[PDB]
């Protein structure tokens, strides 16, 4: 037997595009004996469709209806072709989603409707790490450093009285940096919660770090976790895009640190399979918490590859490895 | 026309029972004119149906097999009848399901995907209310008192160093009082655990609070909320408990009940509605008990209770509730 897997990707979120292009690098490594992939595309519209493969531009491929059935006794996807229906059961889903309706707890919301095994974080997880303010609750809570942050709805002013620049404005619950603007003098700030409450009603106003901003790549369930090599950012596409170093130019003490922050905070959050953790690290040595990404770019010019990778671990290992760790109870 | 609301029940949780009950009662309340529903039961087995309407075994009758859809083209459900399939767009979903699968973002996760508009709260504010233990870390940077709590999950040993008692012991996620105990020496502690595993591997330790078991009914979207008259526990769970309308407090115990119930309803990200269970301390405090984000609607429920009390029939929360829910 194959293992019949469900590679979803595409998506109604921001980051449509990257997603895609994690899906194609995923499907590249996934060896012959193993596995039987069925790749099922959302399109920008949030139209389901099951095709050839991930690409660009798909949706102009070979293109079958269908979607992920919340019904258990499907345990897997139902094939919609004008008027008549088919069930294919699934093994596994792996989500390589980004964003919004990816990270957020969305599909995985679909998928333990589906009690289908799957790839990466809970809907708990998801959420917690979605909202960088609750992520920072979390964080605070199991005694690692986060930045000094407010949050301000639709309904709230912001509270500029109280502000030390600079500054770094975001929406709450956004990624590859958009949303993000660094503002310096107070004029400049309405603007930038503006431009942030395109993508959530919710900002984030975050007093600006000083450091070497360091990616640690974790994976595993539970307790049992291993690490990466540890990234560093050197000299608008957010971070997965940016100039790294790898391994970063730190202490080996440093380097530990970082790791085992990156690990207790994985941990604290409750994440599972997978994740990469961006953080700080100040002059004094010290580290702060960026973001807990639960599913990372996997492109081929992406971070957490990139750090497993340097760690001995190859791409078709890592998504053995997610593959077993998803059904590992 | 009519609106096309669809109604799901069921599930496949501890819960299933009570929501199928809760469903029966929203099922007589919304009136003749106004809304063509759709019940959509799941089945303790979690397959999906349409059936007749929700209730006793309706499981026996009539159900054509059918799922609401993640896919926004289609904005409804799409009914699969030997090999064959309709579509049936809805311009709006009711989840009366509680617990597991229900109020922990699993539905509303399903939901926000189909890009159909829905009752109640979202996807992070369930998750962060279905788990006491997040609760209870929002509601302290809220300024908000909670009891004293330790988690452990599988892998952890328990720390009966810590512990004072008496002490509570129950699934981190859970409700309608599964898995809950009441421990009285340190003895007895392991079995209430694995008691309690048996509905979730994390498992919550509380101290016990001293006080009377105070509930709030809250409604509304963002901070433009209004709440039903406070409720008291008199002295299988909470919602089938003897209870008081309105709980016999000082007017501002009441202010103060109902000013921290929004609060932290607030502070979750709670929406359309929440029933929050509080605790009143001699000293004239309050503590966080819980907040249920889709609450028992029965007939014998809480939440209905305190709305009627305050006037607002159980006709005038399904309307209300809606239109919150399109607005
Ligand atoms: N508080 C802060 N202090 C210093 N720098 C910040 C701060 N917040 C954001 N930044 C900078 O701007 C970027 C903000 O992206 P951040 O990780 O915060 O959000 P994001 O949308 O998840 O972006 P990404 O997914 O690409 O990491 C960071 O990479 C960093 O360069
Ligand atoms: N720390 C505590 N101190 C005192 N009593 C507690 C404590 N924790 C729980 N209880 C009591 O035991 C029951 C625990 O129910 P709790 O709200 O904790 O979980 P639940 O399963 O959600 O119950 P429900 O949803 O029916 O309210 C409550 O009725 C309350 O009386
Ligand atoms: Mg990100
Ligand atoms: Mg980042
Ligand atoms: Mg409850
Ligand atoms: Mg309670």
């Amino acid at each position: 037997s194959h293992m019949k897997i469900g590679i979803i990707f595409g998506g109604v979120s921001e980051e449509h595009d990257i997603s895609v292009k994690s899906a194609r690098e995923v499907a590249t490594h996934l060896g012959t004996g193993v596995f039987e992939p069925f790749y099922l595309g959302i399109t920008k519209s949030g139209a389901w469709q099951l095709c050839d493969g991930p690409g660009e531009n798909w949706e102009d491929g070979n293109c079958r209806p269908a979607v992920l059935s919340p019904d258990r006794s499907v345990h897997g996807l139902l094939v919609l072709e004008q008027g008549k229906y088919e069930t294919i059961r699934l093994d596994l889903v792996l989500p390589v989603l980004h964003g919004k309706l990816g990270e957020d707890g969305a599909i995985q919301g679909l998928l333990e409707l589906s009690g289908i095994p799957y790839v990466g974080c809970d809907i708990q997880s998801s959420a917690l790490c979605m909202d960088k303010s609750l992520t920072y609750l979390v964080a605070r809570s199991a005694g690692i450093a986060t930045p000094n942050f407010w949050t301000v709805t639709a309904d709230e002013k912001i509270p500029t009285d109280q502000l030390t620049y600079p500054v770094f404005v975001k929406p709450a619950r956004s990624g590859s940096s958009f949303g993000v603007s660094k503002v310096a003098r107070e004029e400049d700030l309405q603007g930038a919660v503006e431009a942030a409450r395109e993508y959530d009603s919710k900002v984030l106003i975050e007093e600006a770090v000083i450091g070497t901003e360091i990616g640690c790549a974790v994976m595993g369930n539970g307790p049992e976790l291993i690490t990466g090599e540890v990234d560093q950012i050197t000299l608008e596409s957010g971070s997965d895009n940016s100039a790294v170093t790898v391994p970063a130019d730190i202490s080996t003490t440093s380097r530990s640190l970082v790791q085992d922050t990156a690990k207790a905070v994985y941990r604290a959050l409750g994440c599972r399979g997978l994740s990469r953790v961006d953080l700080f690290l100040t002059e004094d040595g010290k580290v702060v918490l960026n973001e807990v990404n639960t599913f990372p770019g996997m492109t081929s010019y992406s971070r957490y590859p990139r750090m497993m990778t340097a760690a001995g671990l190859s791409r078709a290992d890592v998504i053995d490895r997610l593959v077993s760790l998803a059904l590992a109870g």
